[PDB]
Order: structure tokens, then sequence, then C-alpha cells
């Protein structure tokens, strides 16, 4: 499913994003949209390291759910990626805040430093009443 905008923007509200771990929803918005474009299908393979990022916030098969097919994975969300393609963010939302609970934090999106870190991402969330 593609998410609008401010459709998602309350969705995350209500998941209780905002603020989580210190993260404004405006930033969680900036990288969701560089890393997916709102996509909840998007799937990412790295040929080079046989792994593949997941769902709305591309999360890796390496490290935080399980797709059968990583090398060295962990599965620290204990989920299924599968469960990262789904039309309904809860469980993409659950294991994002385990990944924040690391000590690089929002780091772990290179997309975020790439397209977020240091510009103004209050446009993410602008008029979607949040
Ligand atoms: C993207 O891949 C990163 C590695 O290139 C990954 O970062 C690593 O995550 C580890 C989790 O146990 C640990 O914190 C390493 O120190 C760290 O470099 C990052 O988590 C991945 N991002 C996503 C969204 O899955």
């Amino acid at each position: 499913k593609v998410f609008e905008r401010c459709e998602l923007a309350r969705t995350l509200k209500r998941l209780g994003m905002d603020g989580y771990r210190g993260i404004s929803l405006a930033n969680w918005m900036c990288l969701a949209k560089w890393e997916s474009g709102y996509n909840t299908r998007a799937t990412n393979y790295n040929a080079g390291d046989r792994s593949t990022d997941y769902g709305i916030f591309q999360i890796n098969s390496r490290y935080w759910c399980n797709d059968g097919k990583t090398p060295g994975a962990v599965n620290a969300c204990h989920l299924s990626c599968s469960a990262l393609l789904q039309d309904n963010i809860a469980d993409a939302v659950a294991c994002a805040k385990r990944v924040v609970r690391e000590p690089q934090g929002i780091r772990a999106w290179v997309a975020w430093r790439n397209r977020c870190q240091n510009r103004d991402v209050r446009q993410y969330v602008q008029g979607c009443g949040v």
C-alpha cells in the first residue's frame, strides 16, 4: 500500500512515534519518504551482502527480521520479514522502535542522514493536523 503523506503522519502519531526516543514525527516522515516513497511493499535486495531491506522503513534481514535466506541474520525484532510487507504497519513500527534503541539510533537509515539530517523537515507533516 502507498500511504498518502498526512495519512501516514496520523497513522504514525496513533502508534506513538512522535517524539519516540526523542525523534520527531517530521523526522520519521522524511525517512519513510526517502526509504520507500511510503510504500509498504518496497523491497531492496543487496546482491553484495545477500540481504534485503523490507517495507515502508526498509528494515534489514541481516539484523532485524528473518526471511530465511540471509547469512548471519540475528532477527532482533523477532518477526518474519513478510510482516514488514503488510498494509498494516503496526509491526514495521514496533520493529523501527527496536532499531532506534541501538547506539546509532536513527543513523541506521542512511537515507535519513543523506536527506533529513540538518535540513528543514517540518514540511513532511505540515497540514496533516498532527
Ligand atoms: C542497515 O544496515 C546497517 C549495517 O550496514 C545496520 O547497522 C548496524 O545495525 C546493527 C544492529 O545490531 C548494529 O547496530 C551495528 O552497529 C550497525 O552498524 C542498520 O541497522 C540497518 N538499517 C536498517 C533500517 O535495518
